[PDB]
DNA sequence: GACTTGTACTGGAACTCACGTGAACGAATGTTTTTAG
């Protein structure tokens, strides 16, 4: 499953206008595109990327017939990204001295998508445009653009310097204050809104991001990310009732797919280094014993009991693999989140294409939701997988419904520890002033706000939408080392810290209560 | 002052626990190529 992405970028004079105290839009767009290319390259994704720049002095586009579609250059064709693209983005791409509209650039991007994707099969086609919307443009080709986009199945995404005192990139705050926007910018925003509505309906509004917002949203990869595989099984409620189901891994910790290979310092080759493991007895002679002369064993309280691998396999617990059986139903209040185990969460839907299984699963989910119940079930990936006991609870949304499954603990997996009570201690009991100070601190540091007469909490620091900074740090360090072999690693990028920190308003409001708490609470290190 | 014996103190190593990283095998599924009917 491959994809084609055409990145359209403005390099005009307006993009270079760096307002004091705010980074220029050109730099923010460069950072966003660099992040996208880093993710695409270092992830070893088989995705094709092309780059079109509109606003350059020259013209290097196929549509350069006469005096139309000028100041547009196809910097890179539709071929796999490499370090060359990153190097060009970083150093040898400078702002142009001419201003060009984004409509002819978008037409050029569609033409590139159509022509290049003639000898290759691509499941998805995406076009991303980074522009300021501060250039004159003509609407004569809007209808044909929309028709071509709809016919060719091409997705669209817009990135602008402004979203729909101090300013920080990815700082969970206002990037571009709404004081100074030019009229042409308003017209361009309205046109972009019209195009997005005409393409994806009302859902298209959410696809108009901002550089600062996009730097901490992972939105650029939304339309190219691959779906997880499905695990098919049969949910069993008895011995004669079965519902075909498919389970996906809704949540799973993401690790680094690429490992580190040990190489020799003098020569950077892994074939000159060999790693071997040896076994020796408990004798001064260090007698060597072959692997075939080794037997598995276990400790039995100061006594060693030999236990060969074949014997263990013969006598190990055996069960019928690939089972999803409902042990029973219990009140949801009897299952507590603190007891959740495992490292994954499963989302169970009906089978691929069948109305009967969907109806049965919907009936079960609705019954559980109405009765306030969850299903204690037995889960086993396959014959080898160790069977586990888990809880499946309904999850109903306006657009879809499913069963969320999370593993549950065993009796020996629970640790019984005793902790001294704090509410009945005469030495650690806080005073009224201390409680008031803590209450003031909590009030002054609320990450959720109440909306205007609608009773809908709004999250000010949605950490769930923040990408993992480790991957970005690793990618930036790898790129710096590749392009600068003879320099040390650079410091952590500022926007990473900005996105990893809360809004400055919270700290500003919390300054006073924190000082009050410090004065009231005496803390001294031992 | 030098040796011996007995008692008390104490920081380092052994052990355990827990987590992260990397490598290998087999199960289950899906997909592609080749060959007999």
């Amino acid at each position: 499953n491959k994809a084609a992405v055409v990145l359209c970028m403005d390099v005009g004079f307006t993009m270079s206008n760096s307002i004091p105290g705010i980074e220029s839009p050109f730099e923010q767009a460069k950072k966003v595109i660099t992040m996208f290319v880093q993710r695409q390259v270092f992830a070893e994704n088989k995705d094709e990327i092309a780059l079109v720049l509109f606003g350059t002095d020259g013209t290097d586009n196929p549509l350069s017939g006469g005096d139309q579609y000028q100041n547009i250059t196809v910097h890179r064709h539709l071929m796999l990204p490499d370090f060359d693209l990153l190097e060009d983005i970083e150093s040898k791409i400078q702002p142009g001295s001419q201003q060009a509209d984004f409509l002819d650039a978008l037409i050029v991007s569609m033409d590139v998508i159509q022509h290049e994707t003639i000898g290759k099969k691509f499941e998805k086609r995406h076009i991303e445009i980074f522009t300021d919307l501060s250039s004159r443009f003509s609407k004569s080709q809007l209808d044909i653009i929309i028709h071509s986009l709809k016919k060719c199945d091409i997705s669209l995404q817009f990135f602008l310097p402004f979203s729909l005192g101090p300013f920080r990139l990815g700082g969970h705050g206002p990037s571009f204050p709404l004081k100074g926007i030019t009229e042409q910018q308003k017209e361009g925003l309205e046109i972009v809104k019209m195009v997005m509505i005409s393409l994806e309906g009302e859902d298209g509004l959410d696809e108009i991001y901002s550089f600062s917002e996009s730097l901490r949203k992972l939105c650029v990869f939304k339309k190219i990310e691959r779906h997880s595989i499905h695990w098919p099984c049969r949910l069993t409620i008895g011995s004669n009732l079965s519902i075909r189901i498919a389970a996906y891994k809704s949540i799973l910790q993401e690790r680094v797919k690429k490992t580190w290979t040990v190489v020799d310092a003098k020569t950077l080759k892994k074939e000159d280094i060999q790693k071997e493991t040896v076994y020796c007895l408990n004798d001064d002679d260090e007698t060597e014993v072959l692997k075939e002369d080794i037997i598995q064993g276990f400790r039995y309280g100061s006594d060693i009991v030999p236990f060969s691998k074949v014997d263990e396999e013969q006598m190990k617990y055996k069960s019928e693999g690939k089972c999803f059986s409902v042990l029973g139903f219990c009140k949801s209040s009897q299952v507590q989140r603190r007891f959740f185990m495992g490292n994954q969460v499963l989302k169970v839907f009906a089978a691929r294409d069948d109305e009967a299984a969907a109806v049965a699963l919907s009936s079960l989910i609705h019954a559980l939701d109405d009765l306030d119940m969850v299903a204690i079930v037995r889960y086993a990936y396959d014959k080898r997988a160790n069977p586990q006991v888990g809880v499946a609870f309904p999850h109903i949304k306006h657009n879809y419904e499913c069963l969320v499954y999370v593993q549950l603990p065993f009796m020996e997996d629970l640790r019984q520890y005793m902790f001294s009570s704090l509410k009945n201690s005469k030495k650690y009991a806080p005073t009224e002033a201390q409680l008031n100070a803590v209450d003031a601190l909590i009030d002054s540091m609320s990450l959720a706000k109440k909306d205007e007469k609608t009773d809908t909490l709004e999250d000010l620091f949605p950490t769930t939408k923040i990408p993992n900074p480790r991957f970005q740090r690793l990618f930036q360090c790898l790129l710096h080392r590749a392009l600068h072999p003879r320099e040390p690693l650079p410091p952590i990028q500022q926007h990473i810290w900005n996105m990893l920190n809360p809004p400055a308003e919270v700290t500003t409001k919390s300054q006073i209560p924190l000082s009050k708490i410090k004065t009231l609470f005496p803390l001294i290190e031992a």
